[PDB]
């Protein structure tokens, strides 16, 4: 009955309240930001630690060996140094992250030590996992065998709050995200390596997603698909395809940006304004009223009135100061934030479409299907922390409670691990349903 | 502190548990379904009361007598029986429903008993007229005139739960919402009262409602809006319009149903929905062609929408009073809300407002409400809590208005609008000024 959370940001709170609810665990925090760990030990009743990780390691030792379980909540490139202190002092860990390949080296040390250390867990790397291998464990019971496997998920705003150009609005900086649009992205279509070309040309692999008649939504192929083969262990599998949703003309008008040359990390040139700003990247002198928007149609894929009303919109062209920073896109980034954040009573959403081709020893090919799909809670938790948070919250209860025998580090694909956390999901607001169909 | 609920319906369920919150409060109900009244009995502390409304009058005028307030979630029919009691007791009462004709002229005799009655709770009617009210008084406030009204409503599942044929999922039997496409369309626009045929040529009066890009909506005209001018005090206004809103493709595959003739009240000719499709348009095997040839020139979106559903199979036909009723019963077993599925309210009005400057004003508003899995849903809440305020208004010593009203006046509609957000049901607001 002891357990320490490092972190106290987006994720931790609806880690606190799950595990608040039994009301049989002494619960400590550690973490950097002293303005937030003072305002989370006012709804919760916590023992808060100020604690840095890196330059204060002899402290978490000693912290760390009091405790019996350790939920990292921190950055991905942090874990080896609460993973060294969990095998010396041995103790078990959760995390809500990548396994990189710096936490996968100490694995041998892991199973030594004696301990259970859980990773990907949350909402993705987290949940597409255990969906994915409950449905393929399932085929491989009876005798089948995976032929495609196309999944998809997006992290959104609910419509209601959809009306923008973008129709999207940020938690925090895109400084990111942004970037990877110039990121090209591979994947298998019936046994071939497709290779997408990303910047200016991936607006063509942008594709309509109407599963849902109702939800106008887009999507396209993300990063790298051919990776899944050996994970969830689909060699057989002549489709492979991952992708994330977004409402349609999101891509549309990051296009449009590309195109003015706001995506770059070079230096900016009285403040300066973004009416200045636009004159120096289409190459005129700062002095335009409606000269600047006649340059700037051109340059926009030869006269794109949405891309320029785009821009109106969020004062590019106008008179508005640019944000203190260090290149041009995290002025965008910044302009961003201030003009597309959430309000206090919006809300979110979590979609995630799956699709396996199952062949069966019969001769049958069986089309199965899978949504989840889940809203934020008004006088709640958002749908992105409720989803990246309870499966890290619930396999930690799994491990003080005795029910994950498994030893060394591991991620959620053992049924002893997606099983409870599927069936537990339901009570906390995150429904997900399956159809089937055979021909 | 004694409250009687008449009706034990799925709108009861949120009226109930708002009241019991605080702990202060002797609730009764009375109801004809005695499966109901036991369940609803075991989830929250009531009096259960067997009774029938029109056959035990006598009954009803002696427990309505020991109450302080009544709450009607009732048929609208039979609202002048209980008001009945209610003036001759000198009790006060809220209503979930319109306020009929019949109700109208018992005025007299409410304001001589001295007690307060409030009809037209609810969604619609209900909030529709609490957020025009706020709106249209505002205007007034600063010696503005309203030009423009333009509003929207519908309640319809969530997007998720959106694929299939007609993109909605049925609660009950859909009896006159299928017959409503027959009615006509009568509405206000640009100084002259337009009229729009239902049947056929109603398909072409729906437009595209895309005020939310991510959601793909469309929209048509109510039966009357004509009538909203006198009520909300807008004669002024050149355009009146109240309409329903809907997924994309709702309409058309409903239109569908009526080129091949199933939407009409004739009786039923065992019976299957091959043989019957046949007679319309027995027979031999496929003869898709002779489905196809009278739904449209060539329509398979209509066609496909038909094989979906199953109404070339060899299915049995329910036991139905005619052949709309038996499609009724068709349609409720296959297109269903299950017991894991969320629905959803959206409503959008749009006003422009004119000021004594000169200036257009276009204003919006939005209200909106999901459904809770561990809950009620949006239509029981949107529903039920507008009447159960109204009913704690009441009982508080709030209202201090007297006679037959609705909830148009600041008195009413400001509270409970206030209250609505904390409940789970949020609305917002915008405006632009247009030279
Ligand atoms: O891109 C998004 O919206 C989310 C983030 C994790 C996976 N998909
Ligand atoms: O037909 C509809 O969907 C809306 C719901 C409330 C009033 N009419």
């Amino acid at each position: 009955r002891k357990v320490l959370v490092l972190g106290s940001g987006y994720i931790s709170e609806p880690v606190l309240e799950y595990l608040s609810r039994d009301g049989n665990i002494e619960i400590t925090v550690g973490s950097d930001m002293k303005n937030q760990i003072e305002q989370l030990g006012k709804k919760y009743n916590i023992n808060p630690v100020s604690m840095d990780i890196c330059k204060q390691e002899e402290k978490l030792g000693f912290l760390v060996a009091k405790q019996d379980l350790v939920i990292s909540l921190l950055p991905y490139v942090l874990h080896p140094l609460v993973a060294k202190a969990c095998i010396t002092n041995k103790v078990n860990m959760v995390t809500a992250s990548y396994i990189t390949p710096a936490l996968k080296e100490l694995e041998k040390s892991v199973e030594d030590a004696g301990i259970t250390i859980i990773g990907e867990l949350g909402l993705d790397p987290g949940l597409d996992h255990m969906l994915a291998m409950e449905s393929i464990d399932k085929a491989k019971e009876v005798g089948a065998t995976i032929e495609s496997y196309i999944s998809y998920c997006g992290g959104l705003p609910a419509p209601e709050h959809s009306n923008n150009p973008l129709r999207y609005k940020f938690s925090w900086s895109p400084v990111g995200v942004l970037m990877n649009v110039m990121q090209s992205a591979t994947y298998l279509l019936d046994g071939k390596v497709v290779n997408v070309a990303g910047g200016i040309s991936f607006l063509d692999a942008v594709t309509s997603m109407d599963f849902f008649p109702g939800l106008n939504l887009e999507g396209y192929p993300n990063r790298d698909s051919t990776k899944y083969a050996e994970i969830y262990g689909i060699s057989s599998a002549h489709t492979l395809l991952r992708g994330t949703l977004r409402y349609k003309g999101y891509m549309k008008a990051l296009n449009g940006f590309v195109k003015l040359g706001l995506i770059n990390r070079e230096a900016l040139p009285n403040p300066l304004t973004w009416k200045q700003l636009l004159c120096d990247l289409v190459g005129i002198s700062p002095s335009s009223e409606h000269d600047v928007l006649k340059e700037a149609v051109l340059k926009k894929l030869g006269g794109d009135n949405t891309q320029l009303e785009a821009a109106e919109w969020l004062g590019l062209l106008g008179d508005e100061q640019v944000p203190q920073a260090e290149s041009i896109l995290d002025a965008l980034s910044k302009h961003l934030v201030m003009k597309l954040s959430y309000g206090p009573e919006e809300k979110d959403m979590i979609v995630m479409r799956d699709s396996f081709g199952i062949r069966h020893p019969s001769g049958h090919l069986e089309h199965k299907t899978i949504d989840l799909v889940a809203y934020g809670d008004i006088n709640g938790f958002s749908a992105m922390a409720k989803t990246v948070g309870l499966p890290t919250a619930m396999a930690a209860k799994m491990l003080l409670d005795g029910e994950i025998g498994a030893k060394g580090l591991m991620g959620p694909f053992s049924k002893e691990i997606y099983g409870p956390i599927l069936e537990r999901i339901k009570a906390e607001g995150i429904i997900y349903t399956t159809q089937s169909t055979i021909k």
